[PDB]
């Protein structure tokens, strides 16, 4: 198969969440690939991101499966109300055994401190899939 | 063919830019390399910009073929004039089909409402060659 | 051999050094896996960094080999003593040829104007294994 799998967005919703929530549109369908073993290196890149809130604002990012999240992170600013919420890049990268059960790989997100999360441009899910065999 | 790529520089110059230019030295010759087909997971990473100006400084950082940008993103500070620009780490990840007339690939630049652009230090443009043959 | 290598970690200890020295648990043994030539795409991922200090706080991240370091970079703060650090994702890639008498490669940091130096959270380095054979 490619072993070059990717999925990239224009933008996504702005959300405000407590709990680790699937950006649109970044997944990857491993097992639709024929993708039944060996390793992924998955990147989620999201390069331009911001977070508006009141109380020293951010997001969280998760790499997840079918299993839940393998990976997260965060960015957050240094002032409790930024004069204005800079564009934060974040990236995120986990290496992921596909024979323990994986179907897919998504994105996820999550707010800090009630932020609102936003990506209103380009942002990717990445997989290069290596076999031992 | 080697599946791996790399270009990588130890500084740039320091740019004003209203439109994309060329990051001299960060630029990927695909078509030299006789890579005429399959795709491409294409990361520019420049883990040590800054940015100096007047109005909420940054930068916008592209990745480019012969054919124009596929994917750009920017960091930006929180602040009009920021006490002291601090380095804002950056990574943009992009996967390219070869086969749609793509000979190269290459890292630009464009400054945020009239910001100078600063490389002075070590960034790398990187890619991966997947075929599904 | 499986072309995809990965070491991961949940912590690190807290750290003040004017010299880099090794992220314990970010190390990738080259030689142990039988690789003795070609190329590795090595990326950093440090997605949740902090720093604290007096002097517009930050950290140095190297990719190092046997050799030393092959490439490096920082985030640093925009204030000499920020309201609050916040979390600065960082990101570093490397392409490294093995023939040249590489056996490890691993990651290290240093202290920007004496910062203390945090890693709480999910880290990574991650290695891509390319031959021209
Ligand atoms: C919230 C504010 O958002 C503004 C923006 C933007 C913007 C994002 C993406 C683009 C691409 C070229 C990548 C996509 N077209 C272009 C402009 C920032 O300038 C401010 O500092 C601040 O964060
Ligand atoms: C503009 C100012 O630039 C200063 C720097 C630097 C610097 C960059 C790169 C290096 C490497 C080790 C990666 C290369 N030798 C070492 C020092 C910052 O400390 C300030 O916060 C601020 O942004
Ligand atoms: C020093 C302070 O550290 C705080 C944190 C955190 C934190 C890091 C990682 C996580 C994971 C989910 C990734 C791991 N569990 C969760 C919370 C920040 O909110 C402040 O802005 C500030 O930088």
């Amino acid at each position: 198969h490619m072993p070059l799998l990717s999925a990239s967005i224009v933008s996504a919703p702005v959300v405000t969440s407590e709990t680790y929530v699937d950006i649109p549109g970044l997944y990857l369908d491993v097992a639709k690939a024929g993708i039944r073993d060996g390793k992924l290196q998955v990147i989620l890149n999201v390069p331009t991101p911001y977070a508006t809130g009141n109380n020293f604002p951010g997001i969280y990012f998760a790499i997840a499966t079918n299993q839940g999240v393998v990976a997260d992170g965060c960015f957050t600013y240094s002032s409790k109300v930024p004069e204005s919420t800079g564009r934060m890049p974040f990236t995120l990268v986990a290496t992921i055994d596909v024979g323990s059960g994986v179907t897919f790989v998504k994105g996820q997100w999550k707010s800090v401190r009630g932020s609102a999360m936003h990506i209103d441009s380009y942002a990717s899910l990445s997989a290069i899939w290596g076999t031992a065999a």
